[PDB]
Order: C-alpha cells, then sequence, then structure tokens
C-alpha cells in the first residue's frame, strides 16, 4: 500500500543531522509546500539477505505499517514516505525536546507523584499501542522522548518502531532481539513473545528512573542474561531508601517471568501506585522521593 | 599479567587503514626497531556498563589472554599490547591475503579435492584451538583470511577472537552471540556452550563454500533462528548435482542439534571426505566440482 517513489529532496529541505544510529541516520527537514518541520529518518536498505549492514524490505514496510496504524499524543506519527536506490526515508514528527532521563537528570528535586506524571504518560502510550495489538519490544529510556523540553512537565512521545510488531492470537512469534538490559525472560529464552515483553521493560525504565540503578545490569552481557532468567534482582537499600512500598510493589509485579501472571498494560494503570485509591497512598507518594543523587551518577556515565 | 602502558606511536608507524568494524579499527603498522610490518587493533574500551559504545576490561583481557596463548601456522599470533586512555591497541601479525571466499571467488575452477585443502587448513588451526581448550565462537567466512593472496594454494589464517573463550571442564558457560547464520542452536536456544558450536559453524562454512547457498539463512532473522532451531535445511538439488555424498556426509555429521552426538574436530579430520580410506573415494572427490557458478553469484550480493 505503498511509498512515493520520488526524490525526497524535491518536496522537503533537509538540513542538520539530529541523531543516526546503526541502521538509519536522523536529519531535520522542511515541508516546502507548507515550511512545517519534520524529522527524517533514513534507512538504509539491504543488499541480499545477511549483509549484516542494512534493513530488509520486510521490516521496512513493517514499521511503517505500524506507524500508519499509530495516532496517539503520547507516540510519534509519520507524515510521509519516500524511496529510492539506497535508502528508504520516512518524514516523522520532528522530536526535539531529548530524552526523558536527560531532563530528569537536570531537575532541582523530582517526588515519586511527579515521577508517576511521566511514567503515566508512556503508560498512555503503551496502552494505545497494545489496544491496537502491537508491541513496542524496543521499551528503554532513549526510545522515550519529549517533544518540548522547555515546558515544566514536558510531553512524552515513544519513538523507534523498527522491533515493533503486530500480535495475533493464534499465531506465535518467537525471535532474539533488543538491548540486554531491558529484554524480557521470554526473549532471552527463545520463548513465545507477545505485549508481555513490554511490561517487564516498563518494569526496568521505572526502576531506574526512581533509584538510578538497573535490576539485572551485571559486568558483561553473559551475567545480564542469567540475572534475566533466574530473575536475580533486589532493592538494594542504599539506592531504594527513599522510596515507596507501593513503587516498589509496582516494579516488583512487573518484573515477572511467568507471561501470564505479569501486570497488563490495564492492570498497571489500575495500580495504586499509578492511581492512588485514598488520601494516605497519595501522600505516601508525595513524599517520597526519587534519588536524584544516584540517577545523576549513572545518566552521566552513559556518555 | 599486563598490557604495555607506553604510547603505541612511539614505537610503530602507524599508517593506512585496513577494516574497521564496530568496536575496533584495524590499521597497517611498521615497527620501529626492525622495520618488520603489523597490523594494529585499536579496540575502543568501555566507559561504565551498558556504554553500547565500547569493549569491557574484562573482554579485552579475556581477548589478549587467549591469544597470548595461541601459537599455530593457521593462527593469527599477537606480538604485543599497548594501551591509553582512549584504546586498547594490539600489535597482531599482519594478514593481508583477504578473505578466503574472496580468493576463491576468483578461481578458474575448483574441485572437492581442491576445496578440502583449504577446509583441512581450517579443521588444522581448529584442531589447535580446541586441544589447547579454546572455543573460537566466530567461526564464519571473514574470519577466515588468506597471508598471501597470490599463491598456487594459499595460506589460512583464523582471526578475531573478540568472541573466544576458554572451555572448562566443570565449568558451564551460556551465552548469546555471534551471526546468526552461523551460530549452533545452543547458542539461539541459551543452552550451555562448549567446543562444539565451531564445528557446527564449520558446517555452514562447508557447505557455503561448495555450493554458494547457505542452510539456514531466512528472509529475516526471525526465520533464520527458526531454521536452526528446527535443524531445518537440505540440499536443493539447483546447487548440489556435482556434489559428492562424501561431501554432504561431512556436513550432515556437523549440522547436528544434539551437541554429543555431533562431530568433534578429530572426527572431522578422520571424515573419509577429508581422509579417503580407499582410491575410489579420492576419486569421486577430485571429479566432484565446487559450483564456483553460484558461489560467485551470492559472494558478490555481499559487497557494498
Amino acid at each position: 500500500e505503498p511509498f512515493k517513489q520520488q526524490k525526497v529532496e524535491d518536496f522537503y529541505d533537509i538540513g542538520e543531522e539530529l541523531g543516526s544510529g546503526q541502521f538509519a541516520i536522523v536529519k531535520k527537514c522542511r515541508e516546502k509546500s507548507t515550511g512545517l518541520e519534520y524529522a527524517a529518518k533514513f534507512i538504509k536498505k539491504r543488499q541480499s539477505r545477511a549483509s549484516r549492514r542494512g534493513v530488509s524490505r520486510e521490516e521496512i514496510e513493517r514499521e511503517v505499517s505500524i506507524l500508519r496504524q499509530v495516532l496517539h499524543h503520547n507516540v510519534i506519527t509519520l507524515h510521509d514516505v519516500y524511496e529510492n536506490r539506497t535508502d528508504v526515508v520516512l518524514i516523522l514528527e520532528l522530536v526535539s525536546g531529548g530524552e526523558l532521563f536527560d531532563f530528569l537528570a537536570q531537575k532541582e528535586s523530582l517526588s515519586e507523584e511527579e515521577a508517576t506524571s511521566f511514567i503515566k504518560q508512556i503508560l498512555d502510550g503503551v496502552n494505545y499501542l497494545h489496544t491496537k495489538k502491537i508491541a513496542h519490544f524496543d521499551l528503554k529510556p532513549e526510545n522515550i522522548m519529549l517533544l518540548d523540553k522547555n515546558i515544566p512537565i514536558p510531553h512524552i512521545k515513544l519513538i523507534d518502531f523498527g522491533l515493533a510488531h503486530e500480535i495475533e492470537d493464534g499465531v506465535e512469534f518467537k525471535n532474539i532481539f533488543g538491548t540486554p538490559e531491558f529484554v524480557a525472560p521470554e526473549i532471552v529464552n527463545y520463548e513465545p513473545l507477545g505485549l508481555e515483553a513490554d511490561m517487564w521493560s516498563i518494569g526496568v525504565i521505572t526502576y531506574i528512573l526512581l533509584s538510578g540503578a538497573s535490576p539485572f545490569l551485571g559486568d558483561t552481557k553473559q551475567e545480564t542474561l542469567a540475572n534475566i532468567t533466574a530473575v536475580s534482582y533486589d532493592f538494594d537499600e542504599e539506592f531504594f531508601s527513599q522510596t515507596s512500598e507501593l513503587a516498589k510493589d509496582f516494579i516488583r509485579k512487573l518484573l515477572v517471568k511467568e507471561t501470564r501472571k505479569r501486570l497488563t498494560i490495564q492492570e498497571a494503570l489500575r495500580h495504586p501506585w499509578i492511581t492512588p485509591v485514598d488520601n494516605q497512598q497519595a501522600m505516601v507518594r508525595r513524599e517520597s522521593v526519587v534519588n536524584l543523587e544516584n540517577f545523576r551518577k549513572q545518566y552521566v556515565r552513559r556518555r
């Protein structure tokens, strides 16, 4: 249901480089007819199967197909799609506010109430996807972006659907991918996959946001994978001394091997840490603080 | 048992770039004291754990540790190891004859006998490693190099020990890594690992050498992995019509899920396709022919 076969330079003014990854190169641009600004993600095509360099026809078509389905305020949106010999270039919504974790590291101070405000935006985006039977499959702090950095409470935008995949019911889908720090046990063990995996990733992102520490990350990839498979973590009191039991329960109910016993997105929204029932839960959440001292320490180390 | 802490440029004249990967950049260089030529692999260090960019202290130390054990004509050899704020640089034997598969694609013609000549060199290298309880863990056509391209029968050198690991006996090793096209089922399934894995790789490498095709490679990674785990392949007669049964038996005994029932390096070397026992096995091997037609076709598609 296809791609524009024109030259993207005819219709857009490409300029500054925004941030290249391993397979794509993102650049700011400007539609000519309107003057509006977008991002332009130049994905590099593959050549024949098993060129290490590039991305396959099938997997670009998949990402573009999912992007078209996806209309939500907490999820990036696709404007147009061109292609040529070398690249397929996507004209995406310009999200120029930086990472979430970046903005949070700037923070003078940050309570668990303020923290859940950002978590909730994420849960809303992920709820929209999961309602449309889509699994992002690459939930991590790099892919959690801000539209405008200079707002009191900025607007989260989930990005990068390179690993996303529609889930059907009778159909199985097994594959190994992602960043080891943030993958569920079913990825590592090459077990059937679904929407559940995103809920694991959320439990991890939460853990790092509050404490600055990461639950399963070892010295080496080897260890990391052994930790995930064994579900070996703990709330080390050095970082989690100012963290609520509500917050810890949320994380603990997400970081669960059995996919069926793990929280759904609908259950995570209804969890009391995200949606307090009484006043005393609301106040515990207001008086609990994110560990920004240790969160800055670890976020600096990622550069 | 450490790294030189001096500036590598003081002692070596670095020059032309030779072939950067993702974590390392390799450059031709020249020892100043001797005038001799080496390859200098500049490995980029990590910063703190999970920087996607870099290589960890522990994993550089392991590569260097395995490199210092490794003395064989069919295996690259480590000369020196400097380091600095940014990189650990290894001074490795210069291997400048290109990949094996590249040389073979230049071939006028190539019989199974001539092919096993190169396969033997590979098995000899691998045997040496496996005798020293080392697993390469990254056997593939890119890491099978030639020393001098312009010789009738060139000299194979296994390279890149970035994934290599010493296998003990009681000790278990489980990890996920490598190139999907060439990993054994135990990698994919996160099952305990050892020397066997390399042998599966050799089976895949042989398969491609002979036919130009690849046994498990699918359209997407998803399919490739399913194919490995299911051990789903076949000898499509379009590519294997001029391939001997001996050749097909060797491959078939290596591409086996069960690690115990798979061929060991010693069993591979003794296999009749490698080591005939009568004259008629020898003749079948001379008269059977590598499919350079299809081999070139695919090897071209892997380019730039």
